[PDB]
């Protein structure tokens, strides 16, 4: 509920389906610890990554496996992945939607931040 | 010199070459008057569209023929074209670079306005 | 239902609320005729522009009044509007979502086309 | 010469000036080894990062310090930075231009790969 990932395909004009997403959180020792992972549905959305209880203050990295996505469609893309890094919940709990728009040599990422 | 157009291809990661661009100026009766046109170069850029003396304040439209570009590469596009509409404002010395990043079902346009 | 407009604000990371949207359709005489209009809700979405019956084959222009949006937030933007022009329903009826991401000197537009 | 970074500001419609950029190369043990760095120029560009002889095939990360850029302009940003990660592949003569278009809650990156 508090963290949602949405992925679109700018070549097909469709949701980007079956995109792997890995979420990390910066530990006290300054390393990235595994936080959550999943894959986008037929709507291009990934719900259920985390809960309000687990999604504490921190620096999060959302790694979107754009390379595996493009290669499964028989295409050779430029990027290894799309990485989104942000501080979460510094002024109290929020809801974060990370949107990504994918092309083989280009991506954009947008954060929609709402107060529940 | 005061108006430049740059077009990139997000699918091939390249300049968008030989893309037709038409510039219109809005006339007093609200119609679009042809003003300038050309084809992007091997660098995806279109220089020499106009001059300081000709590029007066007003509303301009830059139409980029994205549909023809995608058809020439064998790729199915969504838009008829990309239309960028803006007011040229004299407020001190200015150069307008209109940049467009093209995908079959998406484009982005950005104005880089420098002194 | 067949045509939906979604608008985001890249400065605030929020839906772009109260954005005026004018839809035109190219007439037989090659002029733009008024087709539909509305404004984005608190979610940044505009539903109810048209019906499956009215939304026939044609060339449509979706004009998003980005200038009025930015000026209402006391900001002077570059563009007059964001214009999206496309051929609709050439291979039969589809559902079109036109998404726009707005910044004062930049916008992006994405079409998501689905088969109902 | 073979790797160039260009950064634009979507809020002010300008080159993104004095933006710190760090380039890392992935080492055999999967860590990120410092490779190159600099500050974008008055044109939003960072030239001279590396040479043909030094820029071998491998996985590179380009980190753009977007958070510092927005703070210096008095604007509240979302991301800690913009990270662009890619494999450099020799397949014939190539120049990589990494372009980034920055907004407070959004960025776009594009690779322009030319001969
Ligand atoms: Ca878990
Ligand atoms: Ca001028
Ligand atoms: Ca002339
Ligand atoms: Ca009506
Ligand atoms: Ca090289
Ligand atoms: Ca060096």
């Amino acid at each position: 509920a508090p963290l949602v990932v949405k992925v679109l395909d700018a070549v097909r004009g469709s949701p980007a389906i079956n995109v792997a997403v890995h979420v990390f959180r910066k530990a006290a020792d300054d390393t990235w610890e595994p936080f959550a992972s999943g894959k986008t549905s037929e709507s291009g959305e990934l719900h259920g990554l985390t809960t309000e209880e687990e999604f504490v203050e921190g620096i999060y990295k959302v790694e979107i496996d754009t390379k595996s996505y493009w290669k499964a469609l028989g295409i050779s893309p430029f990027h290894e992945h799309a990485e989104v890094v942000f501080t979460a919940n510094d002024s109290g709990p929020r809801r974060y939607t990370i949107a990504a728009l994918l092309s083989p040599y280009s991506y954009s990422t947008t954060a929609v931040v709402t107060n529940p």
